[PDB]
């Protein structure tokens, strides 16, 4: 038979098994196939060549084509993975076909090696990938300008698919508006031009919006030199562009240097501008962990979204940060969503940058440029210093208020300014002690060691004044005021002062602002009573209640009296008997020195007047000015119109001028004091001047009286040390021909050592106690001399 | 037997034909293919089924098949165009095989049709060429991370195709420097992650380059929901790796907000860096025109240069400049220039608003927000009011340089950082009454009111000392220097004097990279002759070339020569006839104040060995000190060195010293005072002495004698006060034999004046003027007395 030799030397491997599903035929296309022998198969049964794994189901193959032959059908031809004996599932081309050999329901089964067809497969399967993955979307045109394959981001692009765009023309799919009449005209030019050829067009989506593309004719011919294809590529240019000026108002704010989450914030709002039906959010690493770095607040959930995640790197190493967008499926194309990924993973990674640099730059800057002040680390450094030498510092925080308003109005570039004006008054104010440091904002410290009541009460006033006049911007004012606190312990650490003066600069505002107040309460009250005590001192000048009392002076040669002194007095029930060395400055801090000189002068010249009219008389009356420095340019004035009062008898009269030197600082005084020995008043001294020996011990100043304070008189009858000054002093009076006093004397033996060097006066609790304004009378009738 | 219904009832295409070309067998198969009947075909040639364009060579194929042997090839299969009977033509898939009937050539053909098969080739090749269109490379990757597919642009970018590239690990495939930021990992890492991701990496070519890729990997799943495919596009990131560093350079610059015209010149030094030659220019616009605001250094001369303009627009879009880009012809491809234009456009666009708000406020500013210090405005209208005031200012411009160290090492932020670290010793050591500002950049001016050259060189020599010590900044000390400019002109404007210091500057600058000087050389040689006298002056110290004169002191009793005062001279040839009031400074100044007075109580010790060996019995001698200023730190040992040199005890010599400079270091000064106080040699304090005036008569003892100046002396006229000085002298004159020196009588008349009051010793001209070393005797020999 002819189909003998065909069949025997044959290259597709034939194969017939009868109607009970067993074999009875192979040839060596089989044998290059499966890999068993022929007498290995014929007359057994099919389910040996069926697939072992593939048995159970071939009986319903079975069922099928012979009970009702799967609907009357001979067979067909189609792909089929086969196991080789070897076990190799190979691929291969099978094909069935209905026989009725010997008058029975055979079939017939042709098998063909297509390892080869199917690498070609694997390579068009990894190509509708490679096709499908693409930046730019792309489709192929043959020679009848037919669109024929397209890809995910064409899909995504133009709302359309293969099914919708096959076999049809780029202008009759993307339909144009008939708004210009010539783009009909301009993309049939473009797409029935024989040469690479670009344009621009105007293309409405399936579904909606315009999109102003840009779209690229390329020619690809053959061996033949003839046109075979036509590559059209419509690439984005009005996203594209939105993709740019996302880069660009990216980059412009990053360029603000906003804070990090800010910056978060601000990447995540713009990607979802761009990338609507989406929602975005960032995460920072820190510590090798993820924490939560930013986000919008239209993080509603989507239905049919997918998510969508990018790394954020630096310069170099792990990742900074983590990128994640969830997009709703059909809100832009996959090759867009990438291009934004790419751009917002890279602008991240400059804004962990920038944290990272800003970081190391703050931790270590040692002046703020802003005003150029020392700033935290600094202030860090210059507290540790004290606190571990264990002088006392004391901390006060200063807080501008009332500023908001020049930030309002004329900007952040007048408000500046502001500030800066304020930190250079400061700087012209403080003193070398003193430190200062701008810790935050319009938040700055002050490092002080003079810890005293009565310092601090000044320099918080200091602090707070500096503020009095308006702050002049634009030749306009805009007044400021500051809320200060005061930390003052000792032992606790910086840490501790720092919060306790925090707490108190807050506590300020709080109540109000425009304000200063020490941390503890205790040292609050303080204060408070110190001011109820100015106030009762401004009573009592009112209404006349102090006294004065006087200390006898005897000429220590003979027993007569000298003179006598006006010790002030105060007396109170609230208070009991304050001593002048507490009451005096509380009188300075209030000011009302003023008065009080004013009644103490009077009162001695009312009462020397008084006993001048009765029948007793006394050699003088020293009123001791120095104590309340009595220093204002009415310092002749008060004392000239209470002598007036009573009429003019300096000669009866003796003042005290013991400012260090009276004239290091006003002159005036000097110039203006003459009256006072012109009406006959004895000038008197107590300290040794300095420069240019004294003023030549101011010959010309006709002091009277020199003093030797208590302390140095306290202080002789242990140690020639003293004693030699003493001498000295007494020696000098004694031939300038002036009067020495002693202020101070208690026993015997004090008034032995003195008596030896010539002294003058001599007053203490030795001859006689301060004795009030209503028996001293009494005392000098009885006793005259003491000795 | 099975063999011809194996065949004859086949649904497959086949035909058979002997060594006559004639058909010998032909089944249904191939009848319903072809359309032709059996009969009809059965011993026919077989080109009647060759499509007849091609029937010509087809007997020419089946003779060179039948007579060349073509390696005896048993079969083979592929595609062609089958032509009907009907002359239809279609795609058919079909093979031969080689047959043998009867030992002769037989031929046996087997077709199937396969149309979608050859529809699929057609989409086979439009996906080859759709994604081998684009330039971007695109790569497959099995599971095993094994890449399988490459493109026109992976091969053209890095030389590697599939051919031998596939069936291997990227990594391996993609060679890398030796871990230059550990980019093995990476890459590593990366390639192994599972989720959708993309990085950075070298990756050097074929021939080895290092290019940029970023990689981006995405995974590809199944329907079932597996890992199928891994699929990457290596975007060449070496134009945009370009951008990327432009923009963090651009932004750590606009971030450390550098001058308006350096942040140009960064930006021109990026944008030539990322564009080889070109001329690039920022054509800014100021009140509506284009002004130069920078540009690229190299406008070397180019060919039909590429032009191109970038619009720099505000917030609003208004136009505000004009980035020019010029490039050699052609050298920038469209898709990369367009970036850096717009890019480099938009992020100058910031620094243009910055510097219009900045210019805006720029008339007005009165505080530089980068070092506190004011302003060019206020120090403008400070000079302003000095000159109208008519104060004339020393404008010591503060040209801190060498700056570009820390520029161009860790940039603006720490040489900002330097800036407030050197104006912090700026003012820390500035007097109260000196002004600081800043004119522009890194040239400071501190204005003073100082006219002498010594202390206009003290300020200027304290300024380089103090900025001398290393700036220490990030662990890293870096020396910097200054360039102080003076002036000093009476009744000139402002505009004179900035105009004179800053040329002066500038001279010095240019001149050398340290110094300090003033402008207008007619009076710099000041400093010069001055340095040449102090070193003149060294020599003569160093050579003991100087001399002394012996004025003697003439009692006011009757008496003899009191003692004799030892004043040290120079006379030199060159330097002119120096005086004492001119070299002491002088000595101050080049610091032999210790080296002068060893000398001077040296040449005194040995001039009384001299003396004492003929009838001069030396009264005494005092060598002042006082004038001389000796320190602590070389005054008693020194001192008293010269004691035993020629055996001459204290009880004739004297030192001098005031308690004004006593009183700069009370701790322990006259413990050496009583050391010579052991050694007899007396000490005659000053005019007088300051405060508590016990030093000056207790511990130690001085008043051995005490002098009144010659100012006073000669002034007694006004200064009556020095009768009481010397009444108070007496005091202690006749309490323990001190004595009192009136210095500087010049007459009898004064002599009188004198005498009257209680003086013993008179001391000036009149009695005897200074007498050369050697006339002493002389003298003693000639007057005794003169009266
Ligand atoms: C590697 C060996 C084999 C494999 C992998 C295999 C697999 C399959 C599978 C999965 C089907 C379901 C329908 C389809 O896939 O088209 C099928 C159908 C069928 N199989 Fe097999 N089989 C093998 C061997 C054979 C052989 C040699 C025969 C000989 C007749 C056979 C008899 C049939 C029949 C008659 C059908 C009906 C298909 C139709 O009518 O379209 N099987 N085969
Ligand atoms: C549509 C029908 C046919 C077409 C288009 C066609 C075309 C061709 C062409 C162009 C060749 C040259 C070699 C090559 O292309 O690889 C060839 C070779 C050949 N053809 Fe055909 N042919 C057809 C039908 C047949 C049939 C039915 C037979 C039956 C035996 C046959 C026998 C041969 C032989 C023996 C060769 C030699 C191949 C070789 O030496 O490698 N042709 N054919």
């Amino acid at each position: 038979g002819i189909f003998f030799p065909a069949l025997e030397q044959n290259m597709m491997g034939a194969v017939l098994i009868n109607e009970n599903d067993e074999v009875m035929f192979f040839n060596p296309a089989a044998e290059k196939l499966w890999g068993y022998k022929r007498e290995e198969v014929i007359g057994n049964n099919i389910d040996m060549l069926i697939p072992r794994d593939l048995r159970p189901a071939h009986p319903e193959y079975i069922r099928h084509n012979r009970e009702g032959g799967k609907a009357r059908v001979e067979g067909m031809s189609r792909e089929l993975q086969l196991e080789k004996k070897d076990g190799s599932k190979i691929w291969t081309r099978f094909a069935l076909s209905k026989v009725s050999a010997e008058g029975k329901v055979y079939y017939l089964a042709l098998v063909r090696d297509a390892s080869v067809e199917m690498a070609q497969k694997e390579q068009t399967r990894q190509l509708i990938i490679a096709v499908d993955h693409l930046d730019r979307p792309v489709i192929v045109l043959d020679p009848e300008r037919h669109i024929v394959q397209c890809n995910r981001a064409f899909t995504e692009m133009f709302g359309y698919c293969i099914s919708e765009a096959s076999g049809m023309q780029p202008d009759t799919l993307l339909n144009t508006p008939e708004f210009p009449a010539d783009n009909r005209i301009r993309l049939q030019q473009l797409l029935w031009k024989t040469a690479r050829d670009q344009d621009e067009f105007l293309l409405l989506t399936r579904t909606g919006e315009k999109i102003w593309i840009k779209a690229s004719i390329s020619p690809v011919y053959d061996v033949l030199a003839h046109l075979q294809n036509l590559v059209m590529t419509f690439s984005d240019i009005t996203e594209e562009r939105q993709i740019r000026q996302l880069e660009g108002n990216i980059l412009a704010a990053m360029c603000s240097s906003p804070p990090f989450h800010e910056m978060g914030e601000i990447i995540c709002r713009n990607i979802e501008s761009v990338l609507n039906e989406s929602h975005v959010s960032l995460f920072a690493l820190r510590n090798g962990m993820p924490i939560h770095w930013a986000s919008s607040s239209h993080g509603a959930e989507i239905q049919n979204a997918q998510s969508w995640s990018a790394t954020i790197r630096q310069r170099d190493g792990a990742p900074a940060g983590i990128l994640q967008i969830k997009t709703s499926s059909g809100a832009e194309t996959s090759a867009f969503i990438e291009r934004v990924a790419d751009i917002s993973q890279h602008m991240a990674a400059l804004a962990l940058e920038q944290e990272k640099s800003r970081q190391h730059i703050e931790q270590l800057i040692q002046f703020d440029p802003m005003t150029g002040l020392p700033n935290r680390n600094n202030l860090h450094n210059y507290l540790d210093d004290l606190v571990d030498k264990a002088v006392s510092p004391v901390v006060y925080l200063i807080g501008v208020d009332h500023i908001q308003d020049v930030i309002d109005s004329l900007g952040y570039a007048w408000a500046d300014q502001a500030l800066l004006e304020v930190v250079n008054r400061f700087r012209e104010k403080l003193k070398p002690d003193q430190y200062l440091c701008r810790i935050e904002g319009t938040q700055f410290v002050l490092v002080s060691l003079e810890n005293d009541v009565s310092n601090i009460t000044q320099i918080a006033d200091e602090l707070r004044n500096v503020v009095s006049k308006p702050i002049m911007i634009d030749d306009k004012p805009f007044p400021l005021t500051l809320s200060i606190g005061i930390s003052y312990d000792l032992g606790k650490n910086r840490d501790y002062l720092l919060s306790t003066a925090h707490n108190a600069m807050d506590y300020i505002r709080k109540n109000g602002g425009n304000g200063w107040q020490f941390f503890s309460p205790a040292m609050n009250e303080m204060v408070k009573e110190r001011l109820v005590l100015g106030a009762a001192l401004k009573e009592a000048i009112s209404n006349n209640q102090l006294k004065l009392v006087y200390q006898p002076q005897i000429f220590a040669e003979t027993g007569e009296l000298y003179g006598i002194e006006a010790l002030a007095r105060w007396h109170d029930p609230l208070h009991g008997h304050v001593p002048p060395s507490r009451f005096i400055p509380l009188a300075e801090e209030i000011g009302e020195i003023e008065n009080i000189g004013r009644w103490v002068i009077a009162e001695a010249c009312r009462q020397l007047a008084e006993w001048r009219s009765q029948n007793i008389h006394i050699p003088a009356l020293s009123v001791n000015l120095s104590a309340l420095h009595f220093r204002s340019n009415q310092l002749p004035n008060q004392v000239s119109d209470a002598m007036h009062a009573w009429g003019i008898d300096g000669h009866q009269l003796t003042v005290e001028i013991t400012e260090s030197m009276m004239m290091e600082h006003d002159t005036e005084i000097f110039k203006r004091i003459q009256i006072l020995r012109d009406m006959g008043v004895g000038l008197s001294v107590d300290d040794f001047g300095t420069g240019f020996s004294g003023l030549s011990r101011l010959v010309s100043l006709p002091v009277t009286e020199i003093k030797i304070d208590k302390s140095f008189v306290d202080r002789c009858l242990t140690e020639k040390r003293i004693l030699a000054l003493l001498e000295a002093i007494t020696s000098i009076g004694q031939s300038l021909n002036l009067t020495v006093v002693a202020e101070g004397v208690e026993t015997k033996e004090q008034f032995e050592m003195l008596r030896k060097i010539h002294c003058r006066v001599i007053q203490g609790y030795f001859f006689s106690r301060p004795l009030p304004a209503e028996e001293i009378p009494g005392w000098m009738s009885s006793v005259l001399p003491l000795k």
